[PDB]
């Protein structure tokens, strides 16, 4: 499915079970998701670097879906203003810069 | 063309007559360029918001050169930790997000 940008990229994915929205941005080399409980283990990382740190935590293959793609990805979880879908992830489902 | 995304989605367009680098940023609004002696009119417009605002000059229909397309359009120019093609300048161009 072809996206326009007229509008802001928000498409719903479907994680640990829940339903969310999330912003294909492409600027974005990470996916990062509003406070979830993934099961599994993880690793504390570091994102951000403008006015400091902000530290999330990191899981690895956690499935994920994207408007009906079923992938596997990286999924770091902590606070943020919008849940994204970096690079990382649309690099997973087919998602290209078109024009 | 079709940018895939492995990598940052970093093209060289051409404003101001120069030439420069910038991220194709699906996830922003906006386009902001770090100074671009930029002629004509331009207006004070806050962008950005959190840990505070950030001032940058909004210079309206701005012409701009990205990989070989020529449009019009606004064009931010302020402090920005990088030169990103927001929406506004990615719908103007015709590209588009794909999967
Ligand atoms: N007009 C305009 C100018 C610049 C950027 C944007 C758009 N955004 C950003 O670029 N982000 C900040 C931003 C902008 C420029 C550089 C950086 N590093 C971050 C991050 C994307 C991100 C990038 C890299 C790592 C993680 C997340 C955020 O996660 C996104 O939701 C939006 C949300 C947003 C933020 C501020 C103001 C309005 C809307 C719009």
């Amino acid at each position: 499915p072809q996206i326009t940008l007229w509008q802001r990229p928000i498409v719903t994915i479907k994680i640990g079970g829940q339903l969310k929205e999330a912003l294909l941005n492409t600027g974005a080399d990470d996916t990062v998701l509003e406070e979830v409980n993934l099961p599994g283990r993880w690793k504390p990382k570091l994102i951000g670097g403008i006015g400091g740190f902000v530290k999330v935590r990191q899981y690895d293959q956690v499935p994920i879906e994207i408007c009906g793609h079923k992938v596997i990805g990286t999924v770091l979880v902590g606070p943020t203003p919008a849940n994204v879908i970096g690079r990382n992830l649309m690099t997973q489902i087919g998602c290209t810069l078109n024009f």
